[PDB]
């Protein structure tokens, strides 16, 4: 009952005292549901002094089901059966994602048990993704799998897949199956998620003062608690938001932290759990920092915050994990270290003037089995670097010059791409996207309008719109690597010209889908006037080369470009 944690300069990990065992219902609001399946620790490499490292779980639909509003009894079905959320098969067969955060600055041991008492395999049936990194795996005499993990500066972030645990996501091109149709994804039924990370930069810990800082209290976030200081600060314990807007209590997934001006940082110590979401209003640079855990998990699917937080979209007002509307100018958000669990929408929007940057890093997303899920904005000059989300929509936004994203990996469900660049006409250069990890898709159907690819450009959004052939998109992205049976590439409906495309060192080491739902097929259609400017190179598939004799669509490459583009474009 009594964990045995360690924290210093070497290494540090946390418990909460409130951990719940739970696979079908919302946990207690104090409460943090915990892995069902796995334990971790962590002992300084070699050494054999293994110290607890507390292992969340995140479910589809978070326990409420299929719900309007979050007063609403869990699994009820309030929610209109003509709603696709983003989730069917997932929950009769036992789909979740548990993590594990610590904090080090020297080599360690990470060992992982089955809590049952059970093996989990030998290491041969172990996989760890990215593959790009290797670990050197051994077995413990108890049945454990322990992880050497080196020292590194931008930390690790990787899934421990164990062969008898892997489910087969089986598709008939509408829905998934039970059995028959075609293969569509192989992932673990209980994955298991390490995010191994270095301590903060020192600057990304405010120096705190009474004065300076609203140190809040383990337990339910009435309105106002969160003050009007310049720092917030969560430190180790569980919050909830505990009333609606208009102050009454015993109501989860109600009201969200509306900060006043003067809070221009939220810090979330190592070991906070925090069940609501953050709108800023401050017109300074704005931060969210430290290792704790923002968490939607109380909010139903697209909560609308202008609405009583019910299941209506709205693109405005459904509620956003980061989000500010009120404008400034000038103004930079710095996101290091915080994980992002369950979002009910869209993660992170920052409206209401054109000036806006981030610098993004040591950020993860986890639990995103909802629709809409997509990744934050990558605004104009992003340094984003180091990040692993978990998406069932878009995951890399590019919509903004100037922005660099680096050390990506993206665990994708089933809608829309990995990047992102279409909806609607737009003018971009001097973007770089490198080391791209896609470590697992489960596509359903083949589709364009939500783009099924790596790469891809939604058409328009909004009806009664031209291409613009005065706009080009200019972009450069390298050292890419999609795992298992993969989808296409390139779905690109064109709205303007792109030019000086660079698409460079490109690995599908175990091949495109080659099924009848015809997902590995990327298509960039005709678009009158609009140049297809793409330089592809090093683009493999099955350790085999695409070139440009079998990059076509009933070949290798399975690459469906439309000939009016013949010559503007090249594969070497
Ligand atoms: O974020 C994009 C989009 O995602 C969800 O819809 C996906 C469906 O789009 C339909 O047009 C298509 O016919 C279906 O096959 C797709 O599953 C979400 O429902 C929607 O609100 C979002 O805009």
């Amino acid at each position: 009952t009594t964990a045995n944690t360690h924290c210093g300069a070497d290494f540090c990990t946390w418990w909460h005292d409130s951990g719940e065992i739970n696979t079908q219902t919302p946990v207690q609001p104090g409460n943090v549901r915990q892995s069902h399946k796995y334990s971790v620790q962590v002992s300084l490499a070699g050494t054999n002094n293994f110290h607890d490292s507390f292992v969340y779980e995140s479910i589809p639909r978070n326990g409420n089901g299929r719900i309007y509003a979050p007063t609403d009894p869990p699994n009820s079905n309030t929610l209109d059966s003509s709603v696709d959320d983003g989730i069917s098969i997932e929950p009769s067969i036992g789909l979740n994602m548990a993590w594990s955060q610590f904090e080090y600055s020297h080599d360690v041991d990470v060992k992982i048990l089955a809590t049952d008492g059970s093996s989990l395999g030998s290491p041969s049936d172990v996989v760890i993704r990215p593959v790009s990194i290797s670990y050197a795996i051994s077995q413990s005499d108890d049945g454990g799998i322990v992880i050497r993990v080196p020292a590194d500066a931008n930390g690790r972030k990787f899934s421990v897949e164990f062969k008898t645990d892997l489910y087969t996501f089986l598709s008939d091109g509408n829905e998934y199956v039970t059995s028959g149709g075609s293969v569509v994804g192989v992932e673990p039924t209980n994955a298991l998620v390490i995010f191994a990370s270095p301590f903060l930069p020192s600057g990304m810990i405010p120096h705190m003062t009474p004065d300076n800082t609203q140190t809040m209290t383990p337990g339910p976030i009435n309105n106002g608690d969160w003050g009007a200081k310049s720092i917030l600060y969560f430190p180790p314990g569980v919050y909830w938001m505990n009333q609606d807007q208009s102050g009454n209590s015993g109501k989860l997934g109600s009201n969200h932290i509306r900060l006043n001006s003067n809070t221009y940082w939220v810090y979330l110590a190592p070991g906070a759990y925090v069940k609501g979401a953050i709108e800023y209003f401050t017109k300074q640079n704005f931060y969210a920092t430290g290792h704790g855990i923002l968490s939607g998990e109380n909010y139903v699917y697209q909560a609308n915050a202008g609405d009583n937080y019910i299941a209506v979209k709205s693109d405005s007002t459904s509620l956003r994990m980061w989000w500010h509307n009120n404008l400034g100018g000038g103004q930079t958000w710095y996101c290091v270290g915080p994980t992002i669990n369950a979002p009910p929408f869209n993660t992170m929007d920052f409206n209401g003037n054109s000036g806006i940057s981030s610098q993004i890093s040591d950020y993860k997303q986890v639990g995103a089995f909802f629709f809409q899920t997509d990744g934050p904005e990558i605004y104009p000059n992003s340094v984003v670097h180091d990040v692993f989300w978990h998406v069932n929509d878009d995951a890399i936004k590019i919509y903004y010059s100037g922005a660099s994203v680096s050390r990506a990996t993206i665990w994708k469900c089933h809608n829309d791409p990995i990047i992102q660049m279409g909806w609607t006409s737009r003018d971009i250069s001097g973007v770089t996207i490198d080391t791209l990890n896609v470590i697992h898709t489960r596509y359903i159907k083949s589709e364009t309008v939500v783009p099924s690819a790596i790469i891809g450009a939604s058409p328009f959004y909004a009806s009664g719109m031209s291409p613009d052939s005065r706009k080009s998109i200019s972009m450069t992205v390298s050292n890419v690597v999609c795992e298992g049976l993969c989808p296409s590439l390139f779905r690109i409906t064109p709205l303007q010209n792109y030019k000086n495309f660079v698409v460079k060192n490109v690995a599908f080491p175990d091949g495109l889908q080659t099924n009848s739902i015809g997902t590995g097929e990327s298509i960039i259609p005709a678009a009158s006037g609009l140049t297809m400017g793409l330089a592809i190179s090093a683009w493999t598939i099955g350790g085999q080369k695409v070139t440009m004799e079998n990059f076509q669509a009933n070949s290798l490459g399975q690459f469906n470009i439309d000939g009016s583009y013949w010559g503007e474009w090249q594969i070497s």
